[PDB]
């Protein structure tokens, strides 16, 4: 259950978080 505009990202490095507006990245969930 991510806040609004934030999505789960997966790919060979991992999941990680991405927030849309700022493009900000991370490992934490948010």
């Amino acid at each position: 259950d991510l806040p609004a505009g934030w999505m789960r990202v997966q790919d060979t490095s991992g999941t990680y978080y991405w927030h849309i507006p700022t493009g900000t990245t991370q490992w934490e969930p948010p």
